[PDB]
């Protein structure tokens, strides 16, 4: 599979100027979506923050006194309506929701138990949520007039950090792939060929179209299908809108309110 270099070629988006640098990157991001099926940006300094977060997650996975499995999803307070945050034992991973970061109460306990990882995760979540909301604005701008705003939900969005890891797409609105520890993540282009983005040890983030956005754009934007082919740690933000909100679609240029919710879409 051919390597796809992105350092130096993708638009540069600086941590202390996210909103403005994304505006300037709009045209380039649009052409990525049209020409590749996924989007990319270089965020100087993101790589060291993500690597520190991932390395500390890896240490937490082996910690025993207070284990990470003390915060398995089935023993963590969950929202009445919503997804499932907490730890997922074994290939083993955690979902850090925006609700969890705000302790919505006891749900934040995994972060108080491992505050070094948890501080980094909250930091990366906030950067990633700002970035992915602006990627969402770019995609919206490519859609017909009258397209509602994506309205990504802070509390429902979650950051997944994976330890120890087939063709798949993501179910949510948008995914933000953060620089993984190792090469291996691959994407299919519009022509059906596979490329392997160079993102390990880099400041490059990838933005995925998820199946919810495919649905809301009635097919205009295909899901960013990808796979992982190893020879290890990775993290990605999954952004969804409010679970209880009604679905919508832009069919042939007209806004189209459905009776099912975004939470129904997942199930
Ligand atoms: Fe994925």
């Amino acid at each position: 599979v051919p390597l796809m270099e992105l350092s130096g070629r993708a638009p540069v988006v600086r941590l202390h100027d996210i909103e403005a640098d994304m505006a300037a990157a709009t045209d380039a991001i649009r052409s990525q979506l049209t020409g590749w099926g996924f989007m990319a940006a270089e965020v100087p300094g993101i790589g060291e923050r993500v690597e520190a977060m991932m390395n500390e997650f890896a240490a937490a996975c082996r910690a025993t006194g207070p284990s990470l499995s003390d915060y398995a999803y089935d023993v963590v307070p969950q929202l009445a309506v919503g997804g499932t945050h907490g730890f997922f034992p074994y290939k083993e991973f955690i979902h850090v929701s925006g609700a969890m970061i705000g302790d919505q109460p006891g749900a934040g306990d995994v972060l108080r138990a491992f505050p070094a990882f948890g501080t980094r995760a909250a930091e990366v979540f906030d950067i990633a949520f700002r970035l992915i909301s602006l990627f969402g604005e770019v995609v919206r701008g490519m859609m017909p007039p009258g397209t509602p705003e994506l309205d990504l939900s802070h509390d429902a969005t979650n950051l997944r950090v994976i330890h120890y890891r087939h063709e798949h797409s993501e179910i949510q609105m948008l995914g933000l792939q953060l620089p993984p520890s190792d090469q291996g993540l691959q994407y299919v282009l519009h022509d059906g060929t596979w490329v392997e983005p160079v993102i390990a040890g880099t400041d490059v983030v990838l933005c995925n179209i998820g199946r919810m956005l495919t649905s809301a754009s009635d097919g205009r934007f295909r899901p960013s299908t990808h796979r992982v082919h190893t020879k290890r740690l990775s993290s990605v933000l999954f952004a969804y809108p409010q679970h209880k909100a009604r679905q919508w679609k832009m069919v042939d240029g007209e806004l189209m309110s459905l009776n099912a919710t975004w939470g129904d879409f997942i199930d």
